[PDB]
């Protein structure tokens, strides 16, 4: 229905605004672009599904997310990719891991404060009907 297409349009507006707020935070610069294949040729042998905030915006605009739960699966993949590639005790790996945990926690805290639970449940029930 047109009412259902208006629901998904409001979801995309909400997701673009959360993603912009994460992308402008200086802590999260390292997550705003893909890990570059030239500079790190090893990366794509270890990490089988790369993800970053530029790819997330492109996915919003391609209508890949019908719920906030499917958006948070990609924010969780950004964070778990960084924990698995950079697991060592040295300061450069510990700094990346602390930033990855902060990007995940910050996304979940904005959603807990600003997403209406009945709006999410509506998106879930339209998705489950299709
Ligand atoms: O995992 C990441 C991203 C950082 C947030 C996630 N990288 C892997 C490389 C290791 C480290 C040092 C450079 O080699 C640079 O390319 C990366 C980027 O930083």
């Amino acid at each position: 229905s047109m009412q259902e297409e208006d629901t998904f349009r409001e979801l995309r507006i909400f997701l673009r605004n959360v993603t912009h707020r994460l992308a402008i935070d200086k802590r999260f610069r390292v997550f705003t672009k893909p890990v570059d294949p030239d500079e790190v040729p090893d990366y794509r042998t270890v990490i089988k599904e790369p993800m970053d905030l530029s790819s997330v915006i492109s996915k919003i605009d391609l209508h890949k997310y019908l719920t906030v739960k499917d958006y948070l699966r990609d924010i969780d993949l950004i964070c778990s990719n960084a924990l698995e590639y950079n697991p060592d005790r040295d300061p450069g790996d510990r700094l990346i891991r602390h930033r990855a945990c902060a990007l995940r926690d910050t996304a979940y805290a904005i959603i807990k404060e600003e997403l209406d639970e009945d709006f999410e449940q509506l998106c879930e029930e339209i998705q489950e009907s299709r």
